[PDB]
């Protein structure tokens, strides 16, 4: 087969689980982990993408012990760049988010931590958790090369998780 440079986890925070939840994210559950080109297509096409999730529902792909959090170690002095679609017209550019991560695409790909897809009410959203937020030179080659993957031809920012951690604004933009 062909064997990724990185392992990848999967994980599901649902709405029925966040209903249940005692904390922000507790809820979260690692569903699976890959580690080549194909186990990556079995799993992927064998579940949810993000235009047949219920609102609430945030979907991740993250690198193999990175949990998606503001909190975790490896995320903490990192952050998110952030592109907008409309309601059910995500799930492409989702598949080349992770096509693009599991390729190892990224010029500066050592800060990739991982991406989520956040289903919501009006919109759903891609956001790409990167590594060394003060590297703006790094944070700013990703998101520029992230538009070019997407052919996303809006502006997207850049949000530091300590600054998160709605009021929270953007330090870069491409």
């Amino acid at each position: 087969p062909h064997l990724l440079e990185n392992s990848w986890t999967f994980w599901f925070d649902t709405p029925a689980a966040k209903s249940k939840q005692a904390a922000w994210g507790s809820s979260m559950r690692p569903i699976y982990t890959f580690s080549t080109v194909e186990e990556f297509w079995s799993i992927y096409n064998n579940i949810h993408h993000p235009g047949k999730l219920a609102v609430g529902a945030d979907f991740y792909c993250f690198k193999h012990k990175i949990e998606p959090k503001w909190e975790d170690p490896i995320c903490a002095n990192g952050g998110k760049w952030t592109a907008n679609y409309p309601k059910g017209k995500s799930d492409t550019s989702w598949l080349y988010t992770l096509l693009a991560m599991i390729g190892e695409q990224f010029d500066h790909g050592d800060e990739i931590c991982g991406a989520v897809v956040n289903v919501r009410g009006r919109a759903e959203k891609i956001s790409i958790w990167t590594k060394n937020a003060s590297n703006e030179a790094a944070q700013v080659s990703i998101g520029k090369q992230w538009k070019e993957f997407l052919d996303y031809n809006e502006t997207m920012g850049f949000i530091f998780h300590d600054d998160a951690r709605r009021n929270a604004k953007n330090k870069y933009v491409v």
